[PDB]
């Protein structure tokens, strides 16, 4: 995967190039490896040595820039998406006078040595091409035991206040923000939280989801409470409900009017995962798995190797047998007085994790993996 570091100044700055600078503001406490490589590239190509004025973060460096407290900053493209949360117009306030491309080695999928594996499902809250960066509002761990034919779905509330791995610097913030840093941040955040290996991920957005439901001929669920979605457009009665793509999207996004709010939304998402699974494991869909990949490969990202898809599909085609699916949710207390690493200047709702819930969730994950 690709990212870049840049030297940025204000849009109307008289500074045109890096040789005109003596110093640059940069968060060398937290992004030193990348920063030093940029400084080395600059020294190599422009024979210019810059001293660093340390900032506490990319956000802090940006604030110093617009306040006129520094002439120039280092910007890492990954963290521009974080700056954008507090400063939506940041791109229009700056120009870049130097740019360096970087590549990060992609962490391979982990192959289980046994019958059990974990897939992480990340749902991104935007329409459009799948490369669109947004928050991960769906965060569901699928623990799959092929021996016992059991699946446990563990949802972690998107507001869950947890140490965010990688770009999050292991500081506490709402889980959904990890999706802004990228799927690796999301994955490592949940591996660390639950003490498990996540073997694979699937990342999809609103547009990806609609396309998928369309291709599968809709999905069928049992709806447990009457509710409506999307400003009253869809009405969902109690009982068996068929959902086309638009109905299904409404069905997984509504929270405010549900008896248990965001917890019920998560449960609704789990219902839809089961329903999708029932369509994906029909004889017809399994046979046509190639067509499904071809039709959805542009909109759904995954590191499940092709060989692994082939194996799972063909094993299922030969064996049959449905998975018994159970669901759980990590619990906690909603608070508005705890600091966000990504957005230190905003009062955000976060969910402080309940320790005993965490222990139960981890124990349930291990049990399903070990066949208990
Ligand atoms: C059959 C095969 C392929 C294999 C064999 C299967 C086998 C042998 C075994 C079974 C296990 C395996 C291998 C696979 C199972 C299949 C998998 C991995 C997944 C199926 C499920 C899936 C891909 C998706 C379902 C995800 C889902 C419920 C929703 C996604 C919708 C999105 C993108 C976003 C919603 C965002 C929300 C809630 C609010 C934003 O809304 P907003 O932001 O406006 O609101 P606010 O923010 O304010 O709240
Ligand atoms: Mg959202």
């Amino acid at each position: 995967s690709e990212y870049s570091l840049s030297v940025a100044v204000l849009a109307d700055s008289e500074i045109e190039n890096v040789t005109q600078l003596t110093s640059v503001t940069a968060p060398t406490g937290t992004d030193n490896e990348n920063i030093q490589k940029l400084l080395a590239d600059i020294k190599s190509s422009q024979n210019t040595d810059l001293t660093v004025n340390q900032s506490s973060s990319y956000l802090a460096a940006y604030k110093s820039l617009i306040a006129g407290e520094t002439k120039a900053i280092v910007l890492n493209s990954v963290f521009e998406n974080i700056i954008e949360l507090e400063y939506p117009d940041y791109a229009s306030k700056i120009k870049k006078i130097y740019t360096k491309g970087f590549t990060k080695k992609v962490e391979a999928p982990k192959t289980s040595k046994n019958q059990s594996f974990n897939i992480y499902v990340s749902g991104i809250d935007t329409y459009g091409p799948i490369s669109s960066v947004s928050r991960s509002d769906v965060n569901i761990l699928m623990t799959v035991n092929r021996d016992t034919k059991k699946i446990l779905l563990t949802t972690t509330p998107r507001d869950a206040y947890v140490p965010i791995a990688d770009g999050g610097n292991n500081q506490k913030d709402k889980l959904t923000h990890a999706g802004i840093y990228g799927v690796d941040s999301s994955i490592h955040t949940l591996e660390n939280l639950y003490g498990v290996d996540i073997n694979y991920y699937v990342r999809l957005n609103f547009t990806s989801f609609l396309k998928m439901i369309d291709l599968l001929g809709g999905v069928d669920v049992h709806n447990d409470q009457e509710f409506s979605a999307l400003h009253g457009k869809f009405h969902f009665p109690v009982g068996n409900v068929h959902l086309d793509s638009e109905q299904a999207l409404g069905f997984v996004r509504e929270r405010y009017s549900l008896a248990d709010g965001d917890r019920d939304r998560g449960r609704n998402q789990q219902k839809v995962i089961v329903a999708i699974l029932q369509k994906l494991t029909s004889t017809e869909a399994l046979k046509n798995y190639s067509t499904i990949i071809n039709s959805l490969q542009d909109s759904i990202q995954t590191n499940v190797p092709l060989e692994t898809m082939i194996n799972l599909v063909n094993a299922q085609l030969e064996s049959g047998g449905n998975y018994k699916v159970n669901s759980q949710d990590l619990k906690g207390t909603g608070r508005m007085d705890l600091p966000s690493y990504a957005m230190p200047d905003s009062n955000l709702y976060v969910m402080e994790i309940d320790d005993s819930s965490l222990a139960v969730v981890k124990a349930a994950i291990q049990d399903v993996m070990e066949g208990r």
